[PDB]
């Protein structure tokens, strides 16, 4: 498969297309899907979906975010969903389509909601280890609190994929809120960075994945160790990692939209958008 083959950047000169590096920036009018499911159905690919559920996250965001992944995410093509909550009993089962099925493991409930998403790097890790390796060919793992809005299809693939925070994207990297002490593992100095990525949504095939948490984690954990925390917590790792080892795909902020910012010329077609936001329960 050749990169000319889907992608056409000639149809959105406003915007990044190509990095430095030549990956690829996917904007909605720059894919064709139905060369992608063809190539991709040929092969039998199979993708995983992680995403964690904890305290009033469960009841306030799981379920809509099961049911539009279901009629959204990866169509045409198997999926798996591995959903991690603290509270199985509460975990609610909705009808799954066609090729659609799912896996669901009770985690602990760290006390912190900063230690919530920052272990996810680790457990992550150990599923890939575990299973997720075995079970599919590309994996894309998400924040719990957002909805899929349209079709986040197969053009989304790569070995590494990453996202481009919505609020950011247009950014110069001095101005990004990198982690700045050098203090951190997650330390990015002015003068470097490539663009501000969303851990929100985050992919690839699984041995990249594991690389992707282990290394996060192994910041994470450096951090805990030297008593400081990265403002971003495992944003500004995932930040750090994707700077040295960078991106082979990334997803424009129509695959992870905030309706808070409005909807400016550049952002054709949502994917995917922020929930609320909260401000009341889930923590
Ligand atoms: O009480 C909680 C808290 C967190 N989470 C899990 O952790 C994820 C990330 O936390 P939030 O959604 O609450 O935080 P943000 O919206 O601020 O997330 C951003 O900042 C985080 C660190 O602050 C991570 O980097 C995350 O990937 C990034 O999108 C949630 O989607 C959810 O899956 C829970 O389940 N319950
Ligand atoms: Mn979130
Ligand atoms: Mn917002």
């Amino acid at each position: 498969l050749k990169l000319s083959d889907w992608f056409n950047p000639f149809k959105r000169p406003e915007v990044v297309t190509m990095t430095k590096w030549k990956a690829p920036v996917v904007w909605e009018g720059t894919y064709n899907r139905a060369v992608l499911d063809n190539y991709y159905a040929k092969q039998k690919i199979t993708v995983g979906l992680t995403v964690f559920a904890v305290g009033r996250y469960i009841e306030h965001y799981l379920e809509e975010f099961l049911t539009s992944a279901n009629k959204h995410f990866m169509v045409g093509h198997p999926v798996i969903f591995y959903i991690m909550v603290d509270d199985v009993s509460r975990m609610p089962l909705i009808e799954l389509g066609p090729l659609r099925s799912f896996k669901v493991f009770k985690i602990k409930p760290e006390k912190r909601w900063q230690d919530i998403s920052m272990m996810r790097m680790k457990t992550i890790g150990e599923h890939i280890v575990a299973h997720i390796q075995h079970e599919v060919d590309f994996l894309f793992c998400m924040d719990v609190d957002q909805v899929f809005q349209d079709k986040f299809g197969v053009e989304t693939l790569g070995e590494s994929v990453a996202q481009l925070q919505a609020w950011w994207y247009k950014a110069d990297p001095n101005d990004f809120t990198y982690e700045r002490r050098k203090e951190s593992a997650a330390y990015i100095p002015f003068g470097e960075g490539d663009f501000y990525y969303h851990a929100a949504i985050f992919g690839g095939t699984p041995t990249q994945v594991l690389n992707i948490t282990q290394e996060c984690f192994k910041g994470i954990l450096k951090d805990k160790k030297n008593d400081i925390e990265a403002q971003w917590h495992d944003q500004s790792h995932l930040n750090k990692y994707f700077l040295l080892n960078k991106p082979t795909k990334i997803l424009s902020p129509e695959y992870c939209w905030d309706y808070h910012i409005g909807l400016p010329a550049d952002i054709k077609l949502v994917k995917m958008s922020w929930q609320t936001k909260e401000y009341n329960v889930v923590r």
